[PDB]
Formats: structure tokens, sequence, C-alpha cells
């Protein structure tokens, strides 16, 4: 139960609607505690096995109404970046300042036909907050990073496309569907605790100085899942010619090894 | 004053035009020298905005002429890497060795129809110099920057753009339209420190293992901008219907949390 | 002489061909080892200035048959990094599990129209290995890489293609002589060492944090290289209208400055 979201579960996946709409679902301080708990919740939801983001109304996010010195954008951002499911942006309308960032540590961008974005800090005599002076060289790459945040310029959802800020464009009707679909060819074919590690070693590995980093990270995690119910499960399914039903959770059966929850310290200078 | 370059400022950009066209710019070491001396301005003129990088001549650089044991390119590459305005490379023709690697740190390539581009070191029994093995797989990525400096071989503008070298590509007579175009959107548009310190974020957080290091900075500049007079005139503009004058500059204003000018030691081993 | 690989060296360029076609050439113990054994020679035989994989029979890779705890397909991709020649991998033929993360250490990906690719792993209830948590953002980006390994989905020649998995497509009967001509060019055009040396820093420097790092090695690298034979042998062979016969070589000539073979340890906690 939220104010500034609606919070469903069907199918396995969880979809989180920002829910401001007459604000066009301006981002505010609660917006962000209860996006925070909205990830605390599909993270220990074992029915939740896909998580998708959208707007309510015209708009999927508009920008910002108006020792944790912190950015609230950035709190979001580095609570989705040490989530365990697959997380889906379906952007409905205008993604405008903290309302573009926020979706750059989401794992894939759907956007609508109507969709549009920009990073338009500079032009308000701000700067690109949410972390994602980290994450939108890792989505777009460096150049088409500085141009957008340069002019701040409000562009199509055929431009974020092309430069590669979203997967797919689909028409209105369409975005929903197509997020679904993703989310449930998931649900439907992978190994919960499988995803999740490999959610981890993707994200993690994308900061690591050298390959031998995700070579040791990764020989752990595949001789863990090799001992795993859900291998046998995946073995036992294919011989009896029926679908797999991984029964290992990401609640309890998470490899010890490695802490999925961990971040560096926010410590300011 | 320049012997290897020329230096306008005209309508808030500066454009710096290599200029030594008898000999294709080929670079020297007196065009290392000036083109440092041509960002220290830059980067000291509140005027300055945005700054445009073109050739005189047929060519945009055809290559190097024949306790700092220090490469050249390098030294020019690293100045700007820590250069806090726009840069914007205008390629009017070839750009050959230190000629293309010496645009891989600006924040923007377009390109002539005319221009042409080879990493053709290999080819000379010599190395990819100005940093080019840091900065060419974050423009075009490992694969292209492995097979351009395998081979060596010079390649069209089409391919710079199919491979995202370039931003764009523009009619011989249109390329400096086009750069001026976006440099006086950004001068219009945006204010210099916002500008300044998303530039910086953008180049220093593509070598950051983790978000937090983003956040951790991007929470300060937040902040700071936050408390500036940039975004009070942000707001009375738009109340009063008109065009933003941000009056704060990079000379005075650039917040003092973080040293813009920093940059780790050249030591050799 | 191997048992699970063809191993042929014409015209300056080796092929390794995975040599179980009745398993769909299915990764072993004993490949893992070969290939290990494979890139020693190539490194060492002077006569090898590139390298291409391929596959025999009807597919490239299918999968893994059925205080060195390290995963086999990692000891194969960290070997390869550290690999001192051009690396191209042709892809005849189905590529999945270790099949497709073999290919992402190596320098270009040519796949035949009839190549399929699918990062399965979860759909096994198993996770990606061979460290493709560290190469698969670096050639695809961390969404495409998230997306692939999320579904597990089997896909086409032309997604890789257009997903950047992939340089280019080819007829089944052009794959081996496209890669061919692109290793012939290499072999005919560039000096071994500073292929060598290009691969090294381009490999290695897309994990370091800063381009100092890169400017301090490719400082090294040109300073040698410039004093170098080869490059005397690049002046004379153009004033004497000839190509050039590089004499430097891999085996000796290699610069003492840096250790090209190293790597960090491997070390489990």
């Amino acid at each position: 139960s939220f104010e500034t979201l609606r919070y469903a579960v069907a199918d396995g996946v969880a979809t989180i609607t920002l829910h401001r709409p007459d604000q066009l679902n301006a981002f505010t301080a609660q917006m962000m505690h209860e996006l925070i708990a909205a990830f605390d919740a599909t993270d220990a939801d074992d029915n939740v096995r896909a998580v998708i983001v959208t707007g309510s109304g015209r708009a999927f996010c508009a920008g910002a109404d108006l020792s944790a010195h912190r950015d609230g954008g950035g709190r979001v951002s580095l609570r989705i970046f040490r989530s365990l499911k697959p997380v889906i942006a379906a952007v409905n309308g205008a993604a405008v300042g903290v309302g573009v960032t926020m979706q750059l540590p989401m794992d894939i961008r759907l956007a609508s036909t109507d969709a549009k974005f920009g990073f338009v800090f500079a032009r308000r005599g701000i700067t690109p907050e949410a972390a994602s002076s980290w994450f939108l060289s890792r989505v777009v790459g460096i150049s088409t990073a500085l141009e957008w945040c340069y002019t701040g310029r409000v562009f199509s959802a055929q431009e974020a496309h092309e430069r590669g800020l979203v997967r797919s464009l689909h028409a209105p009707e369409d975005l929903l569907p197509a997020a679904q679909a993703i989310a449930r060819e998931i649900a439907a074919n992978a190994a919960p605790v499988s995803v999740a590690i490999s959610r981890q070693l993707i994200w993690r590995m994308a900061g690591a100085s050298h390959p031998m980093e995700a070579h040791k990270l990764d020989s752990r995690a595949i001789q863990s899942r090799g001992r795993s119910a859900d291998v046998k499960e995946g073995v036992s399914a294919f011989l009896e010619k029926r679908p797999a039903a991984f029964p290992e959770t990401v609640s309890h059966d998470m490899p010890d090894f490695f802490d999925w929850t961990s971040e560096p310290p926010f410590i300011l200078e």
C-alpha cells in the first residue's frame, strides 16, 4: 500500500506504477522512499520473477517536484542496482529529468511511440543526478550522453531508440503487452536464482577492471548452481517432456559466497 | 596568437583551427604546446561556452610530422579530458594517426562526407597513442577498435558514422554550420557551471567501478547548484517569459568540493 | 596434434577448428586444455600473424558436455584475453552456452547466416560463465546482455548483427573466405609487435579507471617502437616503393617494460 505508486502482482510479474498523474508523476521525497520499499517487496516476493515500471496518466515522470545528504534519485538508482529481479521500464509518456535518469539502472527500456525524453538539468541551472554520470554512458555511450546533457533537448522516442536508450518502440496500446510478454517469458523459462546472480554479475562486473574478477565470482556461481536442485529439475523436466518448475527461490537459496545486497559506502569529504 | 592554429571567439563559441595546411595540419611539438594553451584559454574565457576543433585546407590532420617522456598526443588528450567546456570536432578531411586519436576525447565528432579516418600505426611499425587504447573502445567499442588498429585501413565517413566514431555526416559546406548550431544551442540554453560539472562527471565516471562513486559526487553537485544563483535565474526567467541569462561562470563559480583540474600522476616504472 | 581440435597454419594465418562434430563440438575438459595449448602455440609461432576459430560440421559449439576450482570456460576466456595475435571467430552454426561465451574475448566475430546464438544458462538452472559477466556488456552493452541472459532465447544471426554481437554476416560458403581476407590483410600490412601491443592495451585499458593509465603505457610503447627496426623497415619500404617485411617478432622483440602475459591472481574467499 503506497500513496505515490500502484503495485500489483499477477502471473509472476510485479508492476510498479508511478502514480501522481495530475502532477505528470513528478518525483517527491515520498515516491523515493516508496520505490525503495517497492523493490524491497519485489526482492522478497518469490511470486515476483520480473518487475515492470510504468507511469499513470499521460507521463512516465516529468521531473522532480519543485549524513544522508544523498540525492533522492541516486537512492532509487542505487537500490535498483542491487535489485535481484529483472526490471523493465515501460515508458508511456514524457520522462524528463529524474524521470529519464531513474530508467538507466533498469535492465530493459521499452517506449511508447508517444514517449519523450530530456536530460534538461543544464537548462534549469542544475546537474544530472541519480548517478546518471555512471549509468548513462553505459546505456548510450559517452558522446550521446554528453550531447543530451549539454543541450538539455527534449527528444523523440525515435531518437531514444536509434541512439540506444530504448530497446524497442510500441504503439501506446501495445507497450504494456510487450513489457508483459518479456516479463512472462523470463517468469516461465528461467530459474529465479540464476536470473538474480546473472543480474548482479552483469551490472557489477561492468565496473570491474579485469575479467579475472568475473572469473572468480562466476566460478563460485556455476559450482553452486551445478550442485543445486534447479539443475536437477532442469534435467528431469527435459527427459519427462515438461516445462521446468525451478524450486529454488531468491528469498532463501541465493548462494552465500557473495553478499548480493552489498554496496560501497556513501561518505562525504 | 599561435603559429600552428587559428583561434576565434564569436557568439559564445571558440573555434580552434589546426593550421599547418601545406602539411595537411601534421601534428608537431609546437601544435601540442599550442593546443594545451588553446584549452587553457577556452577553460578561462567565460565568453566561451563551447569549442569547435577543425582543420584548415583539405585535411583535419594527416598524422604526426616525421621525466616528461610523455607521448605528445596523450598530453593533448589528457588536457582535453580535464577541459570544462563542450568540445565538438568538425572533421573536414583526412584524420590519420594522431589526427583521429586526438578527436576521441572530444565530446562530439561531426564529419564532412569527404572526411577519411585511419588508425594506421601498425602499418608504420608503431602503436596507437594519445591514450586511444582508453578512449577508442569507449567511442566505438572494443571489437571495432581492434579491427581498425589491426588492419590500419583508411576508411570512409560512412563507415565512421555506421560504427559510431562520428555523430553525423554533412556536406563539406554544411559541416561548420552544423557544428555551430550545436555549439550555439548549448551557449544559448545551458548554464555554463552545469555544463562543466556534467562534462567532468560523465568522462570521469566512465572509469568508475561502481555508481556509488557518481552518487557521492552528483549528490554534492546538485546540493551546490540547488543553492546557486543560476537556479534562481532559471526560475525568474520562466515566470517572466524570457530566456535565462545564467550569471555563474566556470572561471569563479565551479564548486570547490572537487578539483575539476585533477588528474592521476604520470610516473614511469 | 589435438583430439578435440584441428590446427593448421597457412599464409601467416592459424585456423583452430573446434572438432567434436558428432557432439556439435560440445566443450569438454580436454577441449579446454587443448585450446589453452593452441593459444600457447599461436602466441609462440612467429609464422602466425592472425588466428581464426571455427567449428567443424553443423555447429560452432552447442554447449558444455553434460585450488583451481576454476570454470573451464573462464580458463579459455582468460587465456585468449592475454593472447598476443588477432583472434577472429568464424561462427558457422549454433553457438550455445559456453559456445557463445567463448567468442566474447575474441577480437572480431563473423557469423554464417545459418549461425544461431543463445545464452541459455538460466533455462538450465545455471549461470553465464567464461567471465561473460565482464565480456558480454563490452560487446553488446548491458541492456542487451541482461535480456539475452534473462530469457535464454536462441536468437538469429540477424539479431546477433543488429545488437552488435557480430561484425558481419556471410553466406555459409563465404564465411571462412571473409575471415581469411581480414586475417591476410593484417598478416600482409601490419608489424606483428605493433599488433600484439595494440591488442593488449585495447583489451587491458577497457578496465582502466582513467586515460592516464593508457597514456603511461602507450608513451613507453611508442618510445620503444620509435627506436625499433620495424619503424626503419617501414621507412625504407615506402621510399623503395615495396611492401614492408617487418622483421621484429612477437617471440623475441615484445618490449620488456610490461609483462604482456600477466594477469591478476585467481583466489577464492
